[PDB]
């Protein structure tokens, strides 16, 4: 109830992102699909097939039910496995691969990132898109320097000092009211990611902050904006939303 606006905002951003890169009869691969909270958004997008994959069986389970009890028109598929630090071969390619609030987990180790980016590349059709929403390292480090690493909605704490450069840290603890607790998150080495992808035939096509992206899409699509209590957002709520950014790669 307290994090309602944040959730609405986030779903909105995801709904818009999905809208911008999907078209009818499209095939989507949803990595880190969680409980399938995007099936509805994809239903409206008129997609033909949806493949959800998540490492946590408990989430893939709730996702199966959601798809099982919803009025959808697309063919669904779910699989509980590791799509980042373990090889993945679903035997097919998709038009759109989506990774919402999950791809930063692929930065566990250099090997994990490599495997992860390779699972993406072999499942993406030539011309396909890989849309994602990941925490922004720049934002997070800049907030660290300002001493504002938290509020009543969330809380973040980095690694140990002891001559350790602020740029040396690779992970941090993240907590979100009514959500994850002391969740270990890995920073997104942006450049390494771009490089890894550029080497697999995928190039950066988009990078925009949640807040900015939010403002733009809401002032362009006042329609889907009325579908919920959008419009404004307190300062404390923006803190949380302002953590993530939109990144979109494309397979030439
Ligand atoms: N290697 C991996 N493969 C697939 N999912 C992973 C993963 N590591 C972490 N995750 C998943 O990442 C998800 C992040 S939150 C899931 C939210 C969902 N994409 C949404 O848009 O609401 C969790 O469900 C977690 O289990």
């Amino acid at each position: 109830s307290k994090t309602i606006n944040i959730r609405n905002a986030n779903n909105f951003i995801k709904a818009c992102l999905i809208r911008l890169y999907t078209k009818r009869g499209d095939s989507v691969l949803d990595l880190g699909c969680g409980k399938g909270g995007d099936l509805l958004k994809y239903e409206r997008a008129g997609i033909g097939e949806y493949y959800g994959v998540d490492i946590a069986e408990v989430s893939i389970n709730d996702a199966r039910v959601r798809a099982r009890n919803m009025k959808r028109r697309f063919k669904v598929f779910f699989r509980a496995q590791d799509s980042y630090g373990r090889h993945m071969d679903l035997g097919k390619e998709f038009d759109v691969i989506s990774s919402q609030f999950s791809f930063h987990y692929a930065f566990s180790t250099s090997e994990s990132l490599d495997i992860a980016q390779r699972n993406i590349a072999r499942h993406l059709r030539p011309g396909g898109y890989f849309i994602m929403t990941v925490p922004s390292r720049d934002v997070i480090l800049e907030r660290y320097k300002q001493g504002r690493m938290s509020n009543d909605f969330y809380k973040i704490e980095l690694e140990k000092m002891e001559d350790v450069p602020m740029e040396s840290v690779r992970e941090y603890r993240f907590t979100l009211l009514d959500s994850v607790n002391n969740c270990i998150e890995y920073f997104v080495d942006f450049t390494r990611m771009v490089d890894g992808f550029k080497r697999l035939g995928l190039s950066l096509v988009e990078r925009k902050g949640f807040i900015d992206f939010y403002e733009d899409e809401g002032r362009r699509n006042p329609e889907l904006s009325k579908k919920m209590g959008l419009g404004c957002l307190t300062r404390e709520e923006s803190e949380v939303v302002g953590i993530y950014e939109v990144v979109v790669f494309r397979k030439l």
